[PDB]
């Protein structure tokens, strides 16, 4: 696996990210391969929330929830998907897979042992992330779901097929946006998807990436997206049955309503499909980065779970 690791000095000037690394080795699986995570409040904690980033993000984007999360007394880890944030990184696109990433995620909670989890999803971290409790159910409890839907096929549930091709300001321009230019600006791009982002925490996310050649991630994901592989919709689509019948976990959702990719049209089919999901908390001015109006969500879900 011919992988490459973004210089630490990248990471020098971060934006309210006072977070410390730790990293994993010998994942099986992932020869070579060390995998960053965060890994905050009280270590001995009966609750934890895993937080997954998506495209093109990494635990930076949940930097405003996981203070919440920690304060209230849980632990909370933040894994970098390898291709992203501190994570090292593969340089060829072939390498990166529905499978790839998913064997890592249940690499790591097997690894890191992690129980009573709450799991906090958006985007990719969804797509994924909403896959792992069926492989092993006794180790999650709760789910705060953002933006975020299963990727099966069209038939199946055609609310997460149809967002791929219209408006032509969606995911059709989110595509569009990363895997053209050759010399793609994440910051740039965070700015566009993100508008309430300052250029200080946009520059976080140019942070993992010194050069096209750190990106072959980045360019996979949405390629993932339009073309789904088979383990991609026969895992997706086992996940449906895990949701409808198996969960009976507490579930929180918010939803980013001006999400042109992954919004109420996707989330409202989502929301019928998991077992005991509440109504949403619609955010009005949110988009498709609903993390940025995280503070809330987090103190929000917090709230819900205490009260019920």
């Amino acid at each position: 696996i011919n992988a490459i690791r973004t210089p630490d000095q990248r990471f020098s000037n971060l934006d309210q990210y006072p977070f410390s690394p730790n990293y994993l080795d010998d994942l099986p699986g992932y020869p070579g391969l060390r995998a960053h995570y965060l890994d905050e409040g009280n270590s001995d904690a009966e609750d934890v929330f895993l937080c997954l980033h998506g495209e093109p993000t990494w635990s930076y984007l949940y930097r405003k929830m996981i203070p919440v999360f920690a304060e209230s007394g849980a632990r909370v880890i933040a894994p970098d998907f390898f291709g992203f944030g501190k994570s090292d990184k593969p340089v060829d696109e072939e390498d990166y897979t529905f499978e790839f990433h998913r064997n890592f995620l249940l690499a790591l909670i097997e690894r890191l042992d992690l129980r009573n989890i709450t799991l906090v999803v958006q985007d990719w971290g969804g797509f994924l992330g909403l896959t792992l409790p069926m492989a092993d159910p006794s180790r999650f409890k709760r789910l705060i779901i953002m933006n975020a839907c299963l990727m099966t096929d069209p038939v199946t549930q055609p609310a997460f097929s149809a967002f791929v091709t219209q408006p032509a300001d969606g995911f059709t321009a989110w595509k569009y946006d990363l895997v053209t230019p050759s010399d793609l600006r994440l910051d740039q791009f965070m700015k566009r998807w993100a508008p309430t982002l300052t250029e200080a925490e946009a520059s976080a996310y140019a942070a993992p990436f010194p050069d096209t050649s750190y990106q072959a991630g980045v360019r996979k994901f949405p390629k993932m997206v339009a073309q789904r592989d088979q383990a991609c919709i026969d895992i997706s689509t086992e996940a449906i049955s895990f949701w409808q019948n198996d969960w009976n976990g507490q579930t929180f959702m918010a939803i980013g309503m001006k999400d042109k990719l992954l919004g109420p049209d996707v989330m409202y089919p989502m929301k019928a499909l998991i077992n005991g999901c509440p109504e949403p908390l619609e955010i009005a001015d949110a988009g498709h980065f609903v993390q940025e109006f995280g503070e809330q969500v987090a103190r929000e879900a917090l709230k819900h779970f205490a009260e019920t």
